[PDB]
């Protein structure tokens, strides 16, 4: 409410270093700042985002704003021309969204290498290498690599490096009809990670908390993370390298680059409080740096500190393999290839099915589901869960899919009790609720427009 900024980030990241930011901002304002990492946040936003209950700013990756930004969940960001001078143009790709901004661009993260030098003073340039350097590591008692299998994000870059993409980009924007997780590059990036667990290289149930531990307590050579893993790692007792991911096929492996970044809640009535602790706090020198010095941020936004962290080469093993790979799309149907890619490499990793069943699965329903955002505002009130019932896709995937639209479909509602009320909304959601509410919603809808001007 009015006299509290709560903000929303995920627990990897340095929400204690972002919590002291936030005590600053209280020194010079009285403005209590609360942080808080809950479980399954991006999930849990759309569920109350518009309701008194939602956060006045989340942290996520940008991939996840353009559905947040198409439902008119988030404010349009809006900073003066000398502010978006001081962070590299780029940062502010990410975040744009139909030509607005929608946030906050804060830091570039990208999976690097990460390996123990007393256990492997030189790390493997290629993929194909591991398997006889564990076997090597298993006579030690060891093991070679272990990351978390659990989050496709970290296996990804093997699965792009031959040839994998979500979906096509070609001239402009990406094309949702096109998505490349089933062809020839993809298969082949997934059947050597298949062919590493079948050969007693890699444990399919491997997770991000194993694969941490096993790293810093000196058990496998090698992990796969991003740099708020660092700093777990420099208080534990091994000397490590972060560098380039291995090749595969000749190919460097390409990562999903995700850039952190900060949206404002359309519903909040703190929303000029956001961007000042935002634009004049947290985004200086001395703010990025308090957050860095918790974990670290990877290459940030801002130009002026970038300089100083640009120096540390973990920081340059960072932006090279942020080169060799692609920024994620921050469209609404990136949830749709993540859900979708999940399940093929768990059942494939499992062998629960092939690395052909999988793929080809994946294929289709993220294709699938990409659609159903086309249609998301066009289904009229009181008649989605008709429109699912009707379709029949009962896959797992796609309904993840059906069930978020359907999130977001319940907070434009609120946006309109709210708005009807004269509380803050945004009327982007507004508009999206009384379109699809019959004749007299567009008349109200219009009506309203008319009055705007
Ligand atoms: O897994 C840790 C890692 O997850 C995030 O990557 C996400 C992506 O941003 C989401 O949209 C999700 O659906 O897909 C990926 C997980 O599979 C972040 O990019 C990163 O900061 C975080 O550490």
């Amino acid at each position: 409410e009015e006299g509290k900024l709560v903000i929303w980030i995920n627990g990897d990241k340095g929400y204690n270093g972002l919590a002291e930011v936030g005590k600053k901002f209280e020194k010079d304002t009285g403005i209590k700042v609360t942080v808080e990492h809950p479980d399954k946040l991006e999930e849990k936003f759309p569920q109350v985002a518009a309701t008194g209950d939602g956060p006045d700013i989340i942290f996520w990756a940008h991939d996840r704003f353009g559905g947040y930004a198409q439902s008119g969940l988030l404010a349009e960001i809006t900073p003066a021309a000398a502010f978006q001078d001081k962070l590299y143009p780029f940062t502010w790709d990410a975040v744009r969204y139909n030509g607005k901004l929608i946030a906050y661009p804060i830091a570039v993260e990208a999976l690097s290498l990460i390996y123990n030098k007393d256990l492997l003073p030189n790390p493997p340039k290629t993929w194909e290498e591991i398997p006889a350097l564990d076997k090597e590591l298993k006579a030690k008692g060891k093991s070679a690599l272990m990351f978390n299998l659990q989050e496709p994000y970290f296996t990804w870059p093997l699965i792009a490096a031959d040839g994998g993409y979500a979906f096509k980009y070609a001239a402009g924007k990406y094309d949702i009809k096109d998505v490349g997780v089933d062809n020839a590059g993809a298969k082949a990036g997934l059947t050597f990670l298949v062919d590493l667990i079948k050969n007693k290289h890699m444990n399919a149930d491997t997770d991000y908390s194993i694969a941490e531990a096993a790293f810093n307590k000196g058990e496998t050579a090698m992990t796969i993370n991003g740099p708020w893993a660092w700093s777990n790692i420099d208080t534990s007792a091994v000397n490590y390298g972060v560098t380039v991911l291995p090749t595969f096929k000749g190919q460097p492996s390409k990562p999903f680059v995700g850039v952190l970044s900060a949206g404002i809640n359309a519903a909040s009535p703190n929303k000029e409080l956001a961007k000042e602790f935002l634009e004049n706090y947290l985004l200086t020198d001395e703010g990025l740096e308090a957050v860095n010095k918790d974990k670290p941020l990877g290459a940030v936004a801002l130009k002026s500190y970038e300089e100083e962290l640009a120096k540390d080469p973990r920081i340059a093993a960072t932006m090279e393999n942020a080169q060799k790979g692609e920024i994620m799309p921050n469209i609404p149907q990136m949830s749709a290839f993540w859900y979708a890619v999940r399940t093929a490499v768990i059942n494939a990793a499992s062998g629960r099915q092939t690395v052909d069943a999988a793929l080809a699965a994946a294929q289709t329903n993220a294709a699938a589901a990409a659609q159903l955002y086309d249609v998301m505002d066009a289904v009229p009130a009181r008649r989605w869960k008709e429109f699912v019932r009707t379709l029949g896709l009962r896959e797992a995937e796609i309904e993840a899919v059906e069930v978020e639209i359907g999130r977001f479909r319940d907070q434009q509602y609120e946006m309109l009790k709210r708005w009807r009320q004269q509380q803050p909304a945004g009327l982007g959601a507004v508009y999206a609720a009384l379109e699809r509410m019959g004749l007299e919603g567009c008349v109200e809808d219009l009506r309203s427009r008319l009055q705007r001007l």
